[PDB]
C-alpha cells in the first residue's frame, strides 16, 4: 500500500502508492497523539498535511521538495495565529515561541533565547557538552561571560555567527594583570601575563574549548590541548 518515508525530526510521512485522479499523492503522517493529513503533488514525501489538537490547536507539517527540512507549526484555533514553530534542517533544529527561540545543533549542544523582547534583546545560554555558559542577546549579538577574579571573559556570536573572544581584566598590577588577543583565522584566545604568553584557549568548530599551556619562555607552546568539560575549568584557566 503507501509507502513509508523518515524524515528530518524524528517524523515519518506515508505516501500513497499512486495519485488519484488530479495527479496527487496523499499523505499520511502521525506525531505524538496527532494524526495529519494532506495531498501533494509529489510522491516522494514532501508537502504539506495538517490537523488539529483536541485543545483545537491548528498543527501544520510542511516537508521541503527534496526532504531536507522540516517544519512544524501549531496555531490558535483559527489558525490565523502562530503559536510556535519548530523547523529541522540539516542534523539542527530552531524551535521558537513568544519570547523564545532554542537552537539544537547537530552534536546536541544548545543556544537558548529566551525573554526575547521586540528590539531583539533578550537573555542567552549557551549549553555544552559538561557545562553552560551564560550572557545576553542584543540584535547585533549575543555575548556570554564567564568572570573569575578581577578577568572577564566574552565569547561573542554575531547576528551573522562569527565567534569571537576578548578578555578584560581590572587588576591594576602589571605583573598579573591578564590581556589576551584574538586570532580570527584560528578561532583563538591567546592570554598574556607581564608580556609572556601563558595560554591558547581555542573554540573549536565542534563547540569545544581547548585550553594549552606556553613554555615559560612565553613564546612556545607546551604539552598539548585539553578539552575543557566544566566551567571551573574555564574558571582556572583565568587565574
Amino acid at each position: 500500500n503507501s509507502v513509508s518515508v523518515d524524515l528530518p525530526g524524528s517524523m515519518k510521512v506515508l505516501v500513497s502508492k499512486s495519485s488519484n485522479a488530479d495527479g496527487k499523492y496523499d499523505l499520511i503522517a502521525t506525531v505524538d497523539a496527532l494524526e495529519l493529513s494532506g495531498t501533494s503533488d509529489k510522491n516522494n514525501g514532501s508537502g504539506v498535511l495538517e490537523g488539529v489538537k483536541a485543545d483545537a490547536s491548528k498543527v501544520k507539517l510542511t516537508i521541503s521538495d527534496d526532504l531536507g527540512q522540516t517544519t512544524l507549526e501549531v496555531f490558535k484555533s483559527d489558525g490565523s495565529t502562530l503559536v510556535s514553530k519548530k523547523v529541522t534542517s540539516g542534523g539542527s533544529s530552531t524551535e521558537e515561541k513568544g519570547g523564545e527561540k532554542i537552537i539544537t545543533r547537530a552534536d546536541g549542544t544548545r543556544l537558548e533565547y529566551t525573554g526575547i523582547k521586540s528590539d531583539g534583546s533578550g537573555k542567552a545560554k549557551e549549553v555544552l557538552k559538561g557545562y553552560v555558559l551564560e550572557g545576553t542577546l542584543t540584535a547585533e549579538k549575543t555575548t556570554l561571560v564567564v568572570k573569575e577574579g578581577t578577568v572577564t571573559l566574552s565569547k561573542n556570536i554575531s547576528k551573522s555567527g562569527e565567534v569571537s573572544v576578548e578578555l578584560n581584566d581590572t587588576d591594576s598590577s602589571a605583573a598579573t594583570k591578564k590581556t589576551a588577543a584574538w586570532n580570527s583565522g584560528t578561532s583563538t584566545l591567546t592570554i598574556t601575563v607581564n608580556s609572556k604568553k601563558t595560554k591558547d584557549l581555542v573554540f573549536t568548530s565542534s563547540n569545544t574549548i581547548t585550553v594549552q599551556q606556553y613554555d615559560s619562555n612565553g613564546t612556545s607552546l607546551e604539552g598539548s590541548a585539553v578539552e575543557i568539560t566544566k566551567l571551573d575549568e574555564i574558571k582556572n584557566a583565568l587565574k
